[PDB]
């Protein structure tokens, strides 16, 4: 019947997803508009990758863009000798990706440009895709039947049928985009098949947040970025910051046409005033209401029960370690710190034992929202702002009001050298990033 837009799906077969990407400028036409984006394998989302846990992937990046680039496997809890961020791919140069997908993951990650300096213009410009890596909890009686589909969240700006260029103010605040998408295009409707739906939700945006909320229904969130709660958790609405992921569950059960929408938030992103000789950021407030998708739920239907419980989250050794880090801006600067440095990938500033855990508390002193990212080490939020966590699940962006406190529960896995981040990736451009090495 109705045809959803959504990223074309490449599974493993034999337990090896073996594939050839190019980054490329794409001519292509969306929201009723001619653009060429920077995509890959030509789709923008590019393609979503499907796995179970102990599938090989073999991604071999084809750098068929002006300028230098790499990929990162945001989420995957692989060695950064397989996720490189260091690493820079030449114009016309190929790498190849592969790694085995680790033993009990679940959930939805993605795949994006990570080479310090370029990832803003990069991913705003279309350079981002799903991965998704099946459970054996997928198969218990209240998850088969669910109706499953991928929700990519990635706003973007057309200028001269390119991606609009990234501003001075662009480069303080993260720039979003006028067109609101949904899997590239703008409002589409979904018709349900079935009663019980399982939405796997992305925001693959440089700096939009999301504050999603679906008419008439509450969401049970069933899955954080990097793998199952406990047991589902009932929402009212549900805050994605960039870089973060979820999957809920919907419980059709009336008939009727459902918008979800992006309701009002304030980030903290700022206007510019110059008055007098001297510039002063102001707050631009919240955001305007936006539709992202219309749902329209199947004849007469009878959504199944609830999973009753879903993965028992895992037990942890005492911490070892405590560490703060402490963000902060020079807004008219365009600049950004960890414990007052800009990034310098020389420098190595926090070193750890592998197999020992550590407390983060990460205290953001600026005035925007900033989501914490760590790659490599997927952590646990204990509470945020003083409040005690609502679920457990493990994550791997946590987002920081103005002023707020986190204190990650993180367990050193894998040996090597990583980064974590902002993922405003414009602030992460402009030097909020540091380097862990794991020994
Ligand atoms: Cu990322
Ligand atoms: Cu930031
Ligand atoms: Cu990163």
């Amino acid at each position: 019947g109705p045809s959803f837009p959504e990223p074309k799906v490449v599974r493993s077969q034999g337990g090896l997803l073996s594939l050839k990407l190019s980054a490329t400028p794409t001519p292509l036409a969306i929201a009723g508009q001619r653009a060429t984006l920077l995509t890959y394998g030509g789709s923008f989302p590019g393609p979503t990758l499907r796995v179970r846990p102990r599938d090989t992937v073999r991604l071999t990046l084809e750098n068929r863009l002006p300028e230098p680039t790499n990929l990162h496997w945001h989420g995957l809890p692989i060695s950064p000798k397989v996720d490189d961020p260091f690493l820079e791919i030449p114009p016309g140069e190929s790498w190849t990706y592969e790694f085995t997908v680790p033993k009990e993951l679940a959930g939805t990650f993605w795949y994006h440009p990570h080479l310090h300096g370029r990832v803003a213009p990069q991913l705003f410009a279309g350079l981002l895709g799903a991965l998704v890596v099946e459970s054996s909890l997928d198969a218990i009686p209240e998850l088969r039947e669910a109706e499953e589909h991928l929700l990519v969240l990635k706003d973007l700006a057309l200028q001269g049928g390119r991606p609009a260029p990234h501003t001075p103010m662009d480069w303080m605040n993260g720039k979003e985009g006028d067109l609101v998408l949904v899997n590239g295009a703008l409002r589409p409707t979904l018709v349900a098949q079935k009663a019980t739906l399982r939405l796997r939700l992305l925001n693959a945006s440089n700096a939009r947040y999301y504050r999603l909320a679906l008419q008439d229904h509450p969401l049970y969130l069933i899955a954080a970025d990097g793998g199952f709660l406990e047991e589902p958790l009932e929402v009212s609405e549900l805050l994605l910051a960039p870089g973060e992921r979820a999957e809920v569950l919907v419980r059709l059960r009336k008939e009727g046409r459902f918008l979800l929408q992006a309701l009002p938030y304030d980030r903290g992103a700022m206007g510019m005033m110059d008055m007098g000789g001297m510039a002063h950021a102001m707050p631009q407030g919240p955001s305007r209401p936006e539709t992202l998708l219309y749902l329209i739920a199947p004849k007469n239907p009878k959504p199944l029960p609830l999973p009753k419980a879903l993965s028992p989250f895992p037990t942890l050794p005492a911490p070892v370690v405590t560490r703060r880090l402490v963000l902060t801006e020079d807004m008219m600067a365009a600049r950004f710190f960890i414990n007052g440095q800009v990034f310098d990938h020389r420098r190595v500033d926090l070193k750890g034992q592998a197999q020992t855990v550590e407390v983060w508390e990460v205290e953001n002193q600026g005035d925007m929202d900033h989501p914490f990212h760590l790659h490599v080490h997927p952590f646990q939020v204990l509470s945020v702002g003083g409040r005690p966590f609502p679920y457990r699940a493990w994550k791997d962006v946590v987002n920081l009001k103005a002023g707020e406190v986190a204190r990650l529960l993180v367990p050193l896995r894998e040996k090597g050298r990583t980064v974590f981040h902002c993922h405003i990736v414009e602030h992460e451009d402009r030097g909020m990033m540091g380097v862990l090495e794991v020994g």
